[PDB]
């Protein structure tokens, strides 16, 4: 019914859009979807992977949660309630 897409392997790429990634979080410990920006000498890296309720509001009940493109400490997080949010 509601499924998301996990992506533990941060790259500079796009061979991180496949769907066999998509897992069926229907559990009721993880119902969501999490996504992460971040950016370093090797590029621009982002995590993925299957969020909780719980954990959706640590983030956004965590200030300090928007970021900026053009910083080295780029952090952001974020989760989502929707199907292949990522």
């Amino acid at each position: 019914m509601i499924q998301c897409y996990q992506c533990e392997e941060f790259q500079l790429n796009n061979d991180c859009s496949s769907p066999e990634f998509i897992v069926n979080c229907t559990v009721n410990v993880q119902d969501m979807c999490q996504k992460e920006v971040m950016e370093q000498s090797a590029g621009i890296m982002y995590r993925k992977s299957c969020a909780s309720s719980a954990a959706c509001l640590i983030a956004s009940a965590g200030y300090q949660s928007f970021c900026s493109p053009g910083k080295l400490n780029s952090v952001c997080i974020s989760c989502c309630n929707t199907p292949l949010c990522n």
